[PDB]
């Protein structure tokens, strides 16, 4: 989804910086910690600990230390 991913919350609008670790939820419910390598306005390319790169929507990403953005 773009801007409004399917969640139990309104339309998320969060941004992240590259080279930053964030937790990513997969549809199975598990969260995988990964490092952001690229961003778009709709998704963030996360390179996980397993070095896989996936475009994850902003709803899947959670900040490690609160985040000011």
């Amino acid at each position: 989804g773009a801007m409004a991913p399917p969640v139990a919350a309104p339309s998320p609008a969060v941004t992240y910086a590259l080279q930053e670790d964030v937790f990513i939820k997969c549809n199975d419910g598990r969260f995988y910690l990964g490092t952001i390598i690229d961003q778009t306005s709709d998704q963030y390319l996360i390179r996980f600990d397993d070095q896989s790169e996936q475009w994850c929507e902003p709803d899947k990403l959670r900040k490690l230390g609160g985040g000011s953005s």
